[PDB]
């Protein structure tokens, strides 16, 4: 299960369904995603084409990325099959990743 958040925008959405902290043509997918991390026990069971799942590393080192769109990313730890500390970004993921 999810059981900890550091973007209040998907905080809202997962535990409100307030949608205004995330862009409305993607609360879907959004959802979608979230869903997926909620309802994993492992991580492979993320590791779905459409959600590009990816490790991070160095300063990043015990998170995850997962894909809702574009550069759209929800990153998360993933620890004895809860997720926590997560977050939404914007952006392409560099070489050093
Ligand atoms: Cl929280
Ligand atoms: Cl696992």
């Amino acid at each position: 299960g999810i059981k900890s958040f550091k973007h209040k925008g998907l905080k809202l959405l997962f535990e409100k369904g307030v949608t205004s902290g995330v862009p409305a043509q993607d609360v879907d997918r959004i959802n979608d995603r979230l869903q997926a991390i909620d309802t994993a026990t492992e991580i492979g069971e993320l590791n779905r084409q459409i959600y590009k799942l990816h490790p991070l590393k160095g300063d990043r080192e015990g998170y995850w990325s997962i894909t809702v769109r574009a550069n759209w990313r929800i990153t998360f730890q993933f620890i004895n099959g809860d997720a926590y500390i997560l977050n939404y970004e914007d952006y392409k993921l560099g070489p050093e990743q």
